[PDB]
């Protein structure tokens, strides 16, 4: 994927006309937006093509897909109907659900990314754990794209050696309470920033300070 | 949680049309009704409150919240604001991600379930390992209500034991698990496919519920 000044959008305000204003605002900085549950559940799934057709941007479904293989594929499928390019899918829950999503985004031509690991502090608990072998899992499976926490660089270089450099990074958590914009890029592909922009006074001005200060 | 006849309906089919003639079919039997994404995405949220004013059931809202805590904030505050009775929620993100679910719950005066292992082969990799002490985790945030899987009797059992008596155990893969001997130690039993692709939905619900008595 080609994502513009290696910045993605979080979206997740509930209410569709800010989300419309906002990401109207920086679709001169940013051409790869993260639309997830909270804005979805709010507007609709029809929000999806909507932002494609009106921003011309592309959409990564941040689903967290965490279920039984034959439930994850409906909500992959019916994911991707709606125009989605790519989803996010938890590896937590085992080879045959991840399994399940690949299915369905190798039949639709779109994209799934794993995430392996995650940024807040409950993620100490049970995924940090498991993260490394969640992402060796995931080069068995043949998976391409992954997701990873920007809040620790030195675990996001392990996941970087673990998947290689062809893999796609993308990593989310960045700020004061997460990681640094460059040294996150040092590893991953793209960050994902999305209340620093979404809540600002000037959201545009937001976007093109955090792209200056990655020069 | 008062489910009749011990028997919650999982509702994957994700036609309207369809969801609404089996679900009707089997109200006679089953007043509790497990919504989860299939349906909510393909025909939109708002489904859940036309089922609890048609149906008078109650709706477990099966997203598997499994998101950092601000983003599970939003979702249950949107899944709640649509009338959801309860939301299931993943425990292997952690606890600050489950007390967040917890949070809204409570404060909106509903209810969050759980899950706490899965049934499908997958579950054994990551899953299974680390499930009792998510429970336990549960346990000391003031979890009342579990989800755990009917394909494994023994792994039922303890977790039984690890929440206690009191608290509320509903548990999926029956098919599969035994509904009898599942609800040793579950409070009810989820069913899905082998309902709602039936010929006679309430027939199968009926056997279902003959088996276990
Ligand atoms: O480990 C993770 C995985 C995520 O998807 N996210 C997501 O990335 C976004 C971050 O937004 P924010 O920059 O406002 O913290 C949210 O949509 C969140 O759900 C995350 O923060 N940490
Ligand atoms: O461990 C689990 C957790 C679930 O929520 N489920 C859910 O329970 C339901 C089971 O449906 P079925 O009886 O047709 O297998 C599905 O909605 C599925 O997503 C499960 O099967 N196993």
């Amino acid at each position: 994927m080609d994502v513009m000044n290696r910045l993605i959008l979080a979206m997740d305000l509930m209410n569709r006309d800010d989300a419309l204003r906002v990401t109207g605002e920086v679709r001169e900085y940013i051409d790869t937006v993260k639309i997830g549950y909270p804005l979805v559940l709010s507007e609709g799934m029809d929000i999806i093509a909507e932002f494609r057709k009106r921003f011309g941007c592309r959409i990564i479904a941040d689903f967290k897909v965490a279920d039984i293989p034959e439930t994850n594929e409906k909500i992959c499928r019916a994911t991707f109907k709606a125009g989605a390019d790519a989803i996010i899918v938890h590896g937590f829950p085992g080879a045959d659900s991840v399994r399940a999503c690949l299915n369905v985004a190798e039949e639709m031509g779109r994209e799934v990314f794993l995430l392996t690991e995650m940024s807040h502090p409950g993620a100490e608990m049970f995924i940090q754990g498991a993260a490394d072998e969640i992402a060796r899992m995931g080069v068995d499976l043949g998976v391409k794209n992954y997701v990873g926490p920007s809040t620790r660089p030195e675990r996001l270089s392990r996941l970087r050696e673990i998947i290689g450099q062809d893999s796609f990074l993308i990593s989310p958590g960045v700020g004061a309470a997460g990681g640094d914009p460059g040294e996150t890029l040092r590893f991953a592909d793209a960050i994902i920033v999305g209340a620093s922009i979404y809540l600002a006074d000037n959201p545009a001005a937001a976007a093109a300070g955090i792209i200056e200060s990655i020069k």
